[PDB]
């Protein structure tokens, strides 16, 4: 909420909170990130996908997997599974079921 | 007449005081002019969301009127919709979601 | 003679030249005969997502546009900016989607 | 020759090199462009849609034409004939024959 | 792991490590980063003359060994790049998912 952070993935710059990133769940990967490296706009190197990227960032903002059509589910469940975030691991299990 | 530029979530939105404050101003986005969230290097307001989901809202702001490109997902715009507190497009997207 | 467009946050370049001949009688020509940011560019507070579209058929008079794309979103920018011939082009292009 | 060039097109910045823009269509635009109206990143200055100016790139890096699904051909066609590539066009042609 | 680079893709940048470069494809030639490559920008990142757009996909494959993509993509882009790089494993996996859609 006050703190700013700066994630620099696959070359991509994305721009959050600290508090985005521990909570929700804090036994993730990405939680444990920020309590390594710098970059030369300061912002912390993540060496994944960016396009896959944006829905782990926006299910950790409200707690929601949402996409468009078309998008492949299976990379942002690779990403999922990097950073942790089991929650959205099952979402993302339940949600290819059935497609 | 006042320019002003957003950070939303790493991009970069550019556009007037008049489109945030009015349409509809009983809105958190008209009432963050009044908040910490002004500095990055570029000078841009700092907004910790989706900036995919942010454009249709913008423009909603600017026109007053939904428009969004074929498979977009609105959900996304929905709770933006609502993180934002914008009642008219909340209903204009349940109405819309309604039947799709 | 080369001008830079900040369009809802996106940055278009082109021709002078390109804004004026051809839609010589609305805002975007009238825009461009002689209020800018730090690169010099003209600020314009509307969907540059929508915007290319116009500036395309600005370039060369035709209306090109990929599949999924919402033709109400080019429409409100015609509408906006003022190009009629587009304007009708895009109506004849509703009529039968 | 072989130099690293940067085109600015439409806004967009595209980086090749004057071999690919010069050969495998020597009698085109843009090959008679770059032998010898420049932005400040030192880009030279062109008056297109990018968005429709990649495939033509690909297609002077690989003579082949590559395009994702619901992509018109048309916005292709348009600058192929503006850069003046005669066999893009007639691959181009015959893919719209047939759509 | 430890060491960044930034590679410039026909005016897009991304960036990874070496280690994702020549692992996992150490006989292609991207592995021609085993060593170190003397094509800089001003900026500093490698520079290569191919498509961004059908990079990703390729860069994706050398981080986790998976082919990864949306709905519409064409499939040619990618084996053309990848024939490009000499990705062979990424060029039968590609080949075996084009004889059938």
């Amino acid at each position: 909420n006050a703190d700013w952070l700066t994630l620099n993935v696959g070359g991509r710059y994305f721009t959050t909170t600290r508090s985005t990133l521990v909570n929700k769940e804090p036994d993730s990967m990405l939680a444990h990130m920020f309590k390594n490296k710098q970059d030369h706009r300061g912002a912390f190197l993540i060496d994944r996908s960016p396009e896959y990227f944006e829905p782990i960032l926006n299910y950790l903002r409200h707690g929601q997997l949402i996409v468009n059509d078309g998008i492949n589910l299976l990379g942002v469940l690779e990403e999922a599974r990097f950073f942790g975030i089991d929650s959205l691991i099952e979402h993302l299990e339940v949600a290819i079921k059935n497609s």
